């Protein structure tokens, strides 16, 4: 049930502050919501219970009690061959593949009598309030009424918000929302693509689908231009993504595998999952990216512990924050501990830049 699921997620947000976290917002109606998301996480983190559902799922709260799963976006999923989840796939068990739109996730939720969108991490993000604007206009009144009845039966409708102002790599003419999928809020079951298609009000918005008969579609997609790629939907309802080399080479920093300050840049932007799957045919470059990956996560772990723990507990702290920084070799994390005296997020921004400058120290041994 839901209470079980809410607990498993709360557990994750205690393990470390850059693995899993949450955040509470309040809505216009005055209701209280809690969003479970994530910042960084390695394959083992994703083995923790229900860790794969800690990407924007949102609970309406009552104090510290979940009352309902107000919004259910997709589970975390990975690129093919990115890690042990997505290696040894029977490509013959791909049901079909879906165009991958380049934009931002927005997911429905009911707030009293109002059907609204939340971005991945917030119900007040720019994308959230614009998506809201879009849904309340007269052109989307048929769809708004259908998503409102879906919410009321407790489903979550998931859209990719695209726009020329919100351009990531691909270039979209108009601002619009594209219906990706629909999820039952409690069980997380997906509505079948064919049911969404039968609704002629939803059919206009629904992401294009392609049938496949040979795994040759992956080579074609890897070698295509001006597309991000595809989301493959398995016969069991799980999903794996295939991005084009073209997209990945444009979404990473330039010369990533050559300049180690570039590779680390790729990692601090969360783009090294696409890169790793791009070099999955190259055992050396594949396992090298994992090295630099672990390095930066090992660091973050240590760093974030020391910075926040110290600042949990006056010139006392000043001299005491020096014992943590110098005691761990990184005197860079001293002005960082000055933050909790000044103001808090804004922090994680600073730990990154400070890593790239001393970066030469952390470069894995043998690389
Ligand atoms: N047809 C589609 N089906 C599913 N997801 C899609 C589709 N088109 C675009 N997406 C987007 O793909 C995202 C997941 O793949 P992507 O590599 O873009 O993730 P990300 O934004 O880097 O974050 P993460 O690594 O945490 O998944 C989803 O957030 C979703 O908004
Ligand atoms: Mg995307
Ligand atoms: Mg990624």
């Amino acid at each position: 049930h839901m209470q079980e699921l809410f607990n498993n997620l709360m557990e994750l947000c205690k393990d470390s502050q850059r693995k899993f976290f949450y955040s509470d917002d309040v809505s216009a109606s005055g209701r209280t919501y809690r969003i479970f998301s994530y910042n960084y996480a390695s394959y083992s983190d994703w083995l923790l219970p229900d860790a794969l559902e800690c990407r924007g799922i949102m609970f309406e709260m009552d104090g510290e009690k979940p009352v309902r799963i107000a919004s259910r976006p997709m589970e975390k999923f990975f690129n093919l061959n990115e890690n042990p989840f997505t290696m040894n796939i029977d490509l013959n068990d791909v049901d079909y593949i879906l165009t991958k739109e380049d934009g931002s996730l927005v997911s429905t939720y009911l707030d009293g009598d109002e059907i609204l969108f939340k971005s991945k991490g917030s119900i007040k993000s720019e994308q959230a309030l614009m998506a809201n604007g879009i849904l309340m206009n007269i052109n989307h009144h048929r769809l708004r009424d259908r998503l409102k009845e879906l919410a009321e039966d407790g489903f979550t409708a998931n859209f990719e918000f695209v726009a020329p102002t919100n351009r990531i790599v691909l270039a979209y003419q108009e601002m619009k929302i594209i219906l990706l999928n629909v999820r039952e809020n409690e069980t997380g079951e997906y509505i079948s693509y064919d049911d969404i298609y039968k609704d002629a009000t939803l059919r206009p918005y629904l992401v294009e689908r392609y049938e496949i008969d040979s795994p040759k579609w992956i080579e074609e997609a890897k070698n295509a231009e001006n597309i991000e790629g595809y989301v493959a939907v398995m016969k069991d309802g799980s999903h794996f993504k295939i991005k084009s080399d073209w997209y990945v080479s444009l979404h990473s920093t330039k010369s990533s595998l050559d300049n180690p300050e570039k590779l680390f840049k790729t990692i601090i932007d969360g783009a090294s999952d696409d890169l790793k799957a791009m070099y999955a045919d190259d055992e050396y470059s594949y396992r090298k990216i994992e090295a630099f990956e672990t390095t930066y996560l090992k660091y973050l772990d240590r760093a974030l512990f020391l910075v926040l723990d110290c600042h949990n507990k006056r010139k006392t702290y000043a001299m005491e924050a020096q014992g943590v920084a110098k005691g761990a070799g990184m005197d860079h994390l001293f002005g960082i501990i000055m933050s909790l005296y000044q103001g808090y997020e804004k922090v994680m921004c600073e730990i990154e830049q400070n890593f790239l400058k001393n970066y030469k120290k952390f470069i894995p041994e043998g690389y």
